[PDB]
């Protein structure tokens, strides 16, 4: 498809447009907001849609020995055809949305509604790993990595997510500051005011 070259496209252009790079954590939780809102009405008609994890919340785990920070939610996930249709048809769809609006001088703060909200995530990362899990399908994992083609992978070695999103961001070398526990509790609580699910940080004890 066209995912090396739209990430290599994103990626520069992200980085080059939005000096402000820890909104980043705010198009993460956005979408995990939005996630987890979609299994909640489902849950509505169909209660037994929670029984694969009963709590709905977002939670933010880094790993400073990995360089990763891990933004995971209990939302309804992503079958495989919803995860294609989003390296496919949604990725060519949004890059075209965005660069038009860029060039046209329109107003791109939020990325998100251009669709292609999830390559903020290169404004602090060299890396993402997608894992995800929907009721109706298995628990799958793509990369993501500027110029690289990653085949979708039925994800059978992983931690299961029970249901939800999982992204791990591989931080660049220079910006491990979004890994620090009170860099991390300023943006949330600078960016996410208005969301209605719990905001949960893994909080580890340090030497010394
Ligand atoms: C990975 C990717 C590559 C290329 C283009 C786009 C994407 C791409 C992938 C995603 N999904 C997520 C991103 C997240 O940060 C967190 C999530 O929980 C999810 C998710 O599972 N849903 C399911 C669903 C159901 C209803 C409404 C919203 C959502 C979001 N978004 C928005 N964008
Ligand atoms: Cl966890």
């Amino acid at each position: 498809g066209f995912q090396a070259e739209i990430s290599q496209l994103l990626d520069l252009i992200i980085n080059t447009f939005y000096s402000n790079k820890e909104i980043f954590l705010r198009e993460l939780i956005s979408n995990s907001s939005d996630a987890l809102d979609k299994i909640r009405y489902a849950a509505l008609t169909d209660p037994s849609q929670l029984d694969s994890e009963k709590d709905l919340y977002i939670r933010i785990i880094p790993n400073k020995e990995e360089g990763t920070l891990t933004i995971r939610d209990t939302g309804i996930g992503m079958t495989k055809a919803d995860l294609v249709n989003n390296l496919g048809t949604i990725a060519k769809s949004g890059t075209k949305a965005f660069m038009e609006a860029l060039s046209s001088g329109a107003d791109i703060s939020m990325i998100g509604q251009f669709g292609v909200g999830f390559y903020s995530s290169y404004l602090v990362a060299e890396k993402v790993q997608v894992t995800t899990k929907h009721n109706d399908d298995e628990q799958y994992i793509w990369e993501s990595a500027a110029g690289g083609t990653f085949t979708i992978t039925e994800d059978t070695e992983g931690p299961r997510l029970g249901r939800g999103t999982s992204m791990k961001l591989f931080i660049k070398e220079d910006l491990k500051e979004y890994l620090e526990e009170k860099r991390i509790r300023e943006i949330v609580k600078k960016h996410s005011e208005f969301i209605s699910y719990p905001i949960q940080l893994v909080v580890t004890k340090e030497t010394e």
